[PDB]
């Protein structure tokens, strides 16, 4: 039937750039939207694991990807006075990294910055999306690639289609200047409940922070990155160690982001000629820290359910919804496990131990299809 070739593509995260990759490879014509101004490559390590490593070989990125993981040597907990309470010591990689691996091999797809969609109106033999500027333009299918606060689903899907728990958890991450010379070491801190970390490994002039805490019934409105700042400054007041520099370092900090853990439950990820890939229709949260890997697979199988499909677009999504739901079906479960024991020490990493590796196991539990 009519043939499927144009597609509009919102969000350039991990799910977006991989989806991209694999329509262009399977011979559709991608384009690329995203909102901010330019690529956004904060964030922390992320984990490749099992078929998603045979996805980054047949993607030629494998090598790259190898070459840009993570070299930490030590890591280093220590209490609120800086005393070193213990020291330690699939492919580790740093979210920003991958994100430039995934931009660059995507090869000739057409990638914009500074887009802002008002509207999705899907139409007999097409999709309208409406611009805030007020263009319009008109595609094929439309795929929310934009992440756990999707745009994209919010207009398409009506709010009973769509479920989010928030687990009751909330991190950031931000990068400054490595002052205490960190080299190739991770640091953390950790008391009642929240947690800070910073490590310097890939670039000795800078460390990336981290933050992990609890809250309920949070009063702020945490869709702004003021209000955020706001917050996470508040939150940490009077935390301890290093918190009070890492803090005031964050006001010049250009690449800072911060979001709750939370689960996207939804019967389905498509409605009409609209799909969601990644975090936008199967956020895990970080718990399980599958947020990579299920956007790598996702693109996969979605861009190749739609290859063989020929034009039956419903029929791709179909598989595409069967195919990949038990694996994001383990990765919830598995998140929930790891928030009930989140924020004795054997026992503790003895139960650790057993979801991680449960984690790696399901990881390479995935059937990925020929499509070529
Ligand atoms: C800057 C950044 C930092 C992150 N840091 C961490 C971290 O440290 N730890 C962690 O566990 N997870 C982090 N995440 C989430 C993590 O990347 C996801 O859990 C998952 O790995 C990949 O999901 P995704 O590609 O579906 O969505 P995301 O990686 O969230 O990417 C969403 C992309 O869509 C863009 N976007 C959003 N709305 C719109 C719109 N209306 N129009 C166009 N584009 C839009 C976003 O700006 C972003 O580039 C981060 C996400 C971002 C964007």
């Amino acid at each position: 039937m009519p043939i499927i070739n144009k597609i509009l593509v919102i969000g350039a995260g991990i799910a977006g750039p991989a989806v991209c990759y694999w329509l262009r490879r399977f011979g559709f014509s991608p384009i690329l939207v995203e909102r901010c101004a330019n690529l956004r490559k904060g964030g922390h390590a992320v984990d490749i694991r099992g078929v998603a490593i045979d996805l980054a070989k047949s993607m030629g990125i494998y090598k790259k990807i190898c070459n840009m993981r993570t070299q930490v040597e030590l890591g280093r907990y220590v209490d609120a006075e800086g005393n070193i309470l213990h020291e330690e010591k699939d492919i580790e990689i740093l979210r920003g990294d991958l994100v430039q691996i995934l931009i660059d091999a995507m090869g000739d797809v057409p990638c914009h910055f500074n887009q802002w969609v008002e509207s999705i109106k899907q139409r007999d033999n097409d999709v309208e999306v409406q611009f805030k500027d007020g263009r319009t333009e008109l595609y094929d299918l439309v795929i929310g690639a934009d992440g756990l606060h999707s745009t994209t689903r919010r207009m398409v899907f009506d709010k009973d289609e769509y479920k989010l728990t928030n687990l009751g958890a909330y991190f950031s991450a931000f990068s400054i200047p490595n002052y205490l010379n960190l080299n190739h070491t991770d640091v953390q801190f950790e008391a009642n409940q929240k947690l800070i970390s910073m490590a310097s490994d890939k670039n000795p002039k800078i460390a990336i922070t981290g933050f992990c805490f609890r809250a309920q019934n949070v009063l702020n409105n945490l869709r702004d990155e003021n209000e955020q700042r706001r917050f996470l400054r508040d939150t940490f007041q009077d935390f301890g160690w290093e918190t009070s520099k890492i803090l005031e370092l964050m006001s010049d900090s250009n690449d800072f982001y911060f979001d709750s853990f939370t689960q996207v439950k939804m019967k389905s990820w498509t409605k009409g000629r609209v799909a969601l890939v990644g975090d936008a229709g199967y956020c895990a949260s970080p718990f399980p820290g599958q947020g990579s890997n299920q956007a790598l697979v996702g693109a996969y199988i979605f861009a190749g359910e739609l290859k063989q499909a020929e034009g039956n677009y419903h029929r791709a999504f179909n598989r595409y919804n069967e195919l990949l739901q038990p694996f994001v079906e383990a990765n919830q479960k598995f998140g929930v496990l790891v928030n009930e024991s989140f924020l004795s020490k054997e026992v503790a990493e003895e139960r650790s131990n057993k979801i991680m590796q449960e984690i790696k196991i399901v990881s390479n539990m995935i059937s990925l299809p020929n499509y070529e």
